[PDB]
């Protein structure tokens, strides 16, 4: 997140932090996450297309700090790593880069609703905010395009829905941006997700509720004029989402 607030993980109780191990022990940050229900945290298929291998994932609830431990969190395997089929990235367009990461303890259970661990709202079919909207997004990514660390703390900023006529202009995305996506930046571009935000949450109070009306998946710089932070649509993926969580 370049500008914005530090935060803590009681704000943002639905955030899950996805790790990956390595030979030798070493385990790294991969990607944000959401948890949507009890056993399943919905992501970015991005962050996992170059190693599908799933016993090589953990996912952490009710976590603030990226390399240290917080009170009550919670540790996750992955039983199961669902990527989308017409994943495909172009120029600068990631199409359907949506994912869906099951969980469970070493013991076999799901997570455990806490203050630092609850579940977000999905949105419903084809009703997201009316663009000008304000959202927050949170991640443990890059605070400056030309760090090469990431911050030790959670943190989080808002944003606001562009249109899709808005964001198709020529000095924008043009025709990279389609309606299966949704941007978001700034109007004075000072503040935006970046690199190691992806998978995240885009969340917007929808009718005095919060909702998960995106995921961070691409963008040209971070915090770049007239370059906005492009989320996966939340809403057109409903179908999909169903389908793989049942059984
Ligand atoms: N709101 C943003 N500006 C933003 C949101 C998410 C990311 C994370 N996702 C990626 O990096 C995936 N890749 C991209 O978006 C690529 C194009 O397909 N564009 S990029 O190379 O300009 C992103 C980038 C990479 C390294 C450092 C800064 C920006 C980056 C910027």
């Amino acid at each position: 997140i370049i500008g914005g607030e530090f935060t803590t993980i009681e704000n943002q109780p639905w955030f899950a932090a996805i790790y990956r191990r390595h030979r030798g022990g070493s385990v790294t940050y991969v990607c944000g996450g959401s948890l949507i229900s009890p056993c399943w945290v919905i992501s970015a298929t991005h962050c996992f297309i170059d190693y599908p291998k799933k016993e090589d994932y953990i996912v952490y609830l009710g976590r603030s700090r990226l390399n240290s431990n917080t009170q009550g969190e919670m540790k996750f395997e992955v039983e199961n790593l669902i990527l989308h089929k017409d994943y495909s990235a172009d120029t600068l367009a990631h199409h359907n880069d949506i994912a869906l990461l099951k969980i469970r303890s070493k013991e076999g259970r799901c997570a455990q609703p806490s203050r630092t661990i609850q579940t977000i709202s999905l949105p419903s079919m084809y009703n997201d905010p009316q663009f000008g909207t304000s959202c927050e997004i949170t991640g443990f990514g890059k605070e400056n395009s030309t760090d090469y660390l990431y911050p030790e703390q959670l943190k989080m900023t808002v944003v606001k829905l562009i249109s899709h006529r808005e964001c198709q202009q020529p000095h924008y995305y043009g025709s990279e941006v389609t309606t299966k996506m949704l941007c978001a930046a700034d109007p004075q571009w000072k503040t935006d997700s970046c690199q190691g935000d992806s998978g995240g949450p885009l969340v917007c109070s929808l009718q005095g509720r919060m909702t998960l009306t995106g995921i961070v998946s691409w963008g040209r710089g971070c915090a770049l004029k007239d370059k906005p932070g492009v989320y996966t649509r939340v809403s057109h993926f409903l179908p999909w989402i169903r389908s793989h969580t049942k059984e």
